[PDB]
């Protein structure tokens, strides 16, 4: 019983922004915002791992109304206030140089979202998605591999697993498994949710492990920027040991470029033991224990 499309793109939920809080500390690169919306009055229900569409105001270059952009939900089903009245997103402002013009360009929806004021009414659709759901089993193991805003669904899992108010609100889900987050961002001030992630590891050293790939402050053994797949390769044998456990789920969220390198580290470790990764991975997919959301 997973609710999907309670509000469709043609008839979105309209809710007010409650707050818009900066996640990149001083010295960091660009802007990433934690935005929380009010759902009271409507009936938008959601669970961890799902996404929502935001429809920004305006029309594109062709005179057509702007389409929805999808964003991973960043709060648990209860919302950040733990009262079932809200929903949060974790949004990067898109900013780039035009290939042949040199001008600074900004994305439409991510600029709209990152500069939104509390009290603004926003078009919301969904929730959508069944690919990234957490298992109900409190004895599952959870491997999370995340670049940038890819942390968003991981935040829904981790908070559900480890937040005081969440543990008090979910008596049927007291997590006892092993949890491992590998998180790739460019700088320390760019570590989204740093303090809260570090708080979790301190309180649950046996249930949660936190590994960073800080791409501009750390180098991989081969001279390059420290990326996710370099952390993966570094712990490849242990991770493969853990993936072989039938209770283990793996979640990948962020850049598609992280996948090729993850498969190569694991293909190597799995071959040491006479197992062809790509076929085993095929089975994991079918059994629904390999979860991928790249964009
Ligand atoms: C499943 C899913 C989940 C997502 N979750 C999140 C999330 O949690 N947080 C988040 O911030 N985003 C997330 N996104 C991405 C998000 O949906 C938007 O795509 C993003 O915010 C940019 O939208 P925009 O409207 O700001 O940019 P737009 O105005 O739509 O512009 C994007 C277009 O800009 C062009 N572009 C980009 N770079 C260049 C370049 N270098 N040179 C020339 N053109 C370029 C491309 O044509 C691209 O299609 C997710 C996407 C998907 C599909
Ligand atoms: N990471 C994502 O979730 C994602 C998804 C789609 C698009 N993007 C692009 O990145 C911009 C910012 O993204 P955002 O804040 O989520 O992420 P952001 O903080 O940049 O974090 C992305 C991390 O991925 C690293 N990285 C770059 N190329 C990689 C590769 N091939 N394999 C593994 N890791 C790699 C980046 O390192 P360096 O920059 O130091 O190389 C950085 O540490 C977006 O506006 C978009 O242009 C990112």
């Amino acid at each position: 019983d997973v609710p999907v499309n309670l509000y469709r793109p043609n008839a979105p939920f309209i809710g007010k922004v409650i707050s818009n809080e900066p996640l990149v500390k001083e010295g960091g690169i660009g802007i990433v915002q934690h935005i929380k919306f009010d759902l009271t009055g409507g009936n938008l229900k959601y669970i961890e791992g799902q996404s929502i569409g935001i429809i920004p105001p305006g029309v594109d270059k062709n005179g057509k109304p702007e389409k929805l952009r999808l964003y991973a939900i960043a709060s648990t089903r209860h919302g950040d206030d733990v009262d079932d009245k809200t929903i949060s997103l974790c949004v990067r402002q898109l900013e780039y140089k035009h290939p042949e013009s040199g001008e600074t360009v900004y994305g439409v929806c991510s600029t709209y979202l990152t500069h939104i004021e509390p009290g603004s009414e926003v078009k919301i659709t969904g929730p959508v998605g069944k690919e990234m759901l957490l298992p109900d089993d409190p004895e599952a193991n959870v491997i999370m591999l995340a670049t940038g805003t890819g942390i968003a669904p991981m935040r829904t899992y981790l908070w559900r697993m480890f937040k005081d108010a969440e543990r008090a609100a979910n008596p049927e889900y007291q997590f006892k498994g092993f949890s491992w987050l590998v998180f790739g961002v460019p700088t320390t001030p760019n570590i989204l949710y740093k303090e809260e992630l570090e708080e979790i590891q301190q309180k649950y050293p046996d249930n949660f492990r936190l590994t960073y790939a800080i791409s501009r402050e750390q180098k991989n053994p081969q001279g390059g920027r420290m990326y996710i797949q370099d952390r993966v390769a570094e712990h490849a044998d242990e991770l493969w040991q853990l993936i072989k456990n039938e209770k283990t789920h793996t979640y990948i969220c962020g850049l598609r470029g992280m996948e090729e390198g993850i498969d190569a580290a694991l293909s190597a470790a799995a071959a040491k033991e006479g197992v062809t990764w790509s076929d085993y991975q095929k089975d994991l997919k079918k059994a629904g224990r390999w979860h991928v959301e790249t964009y």
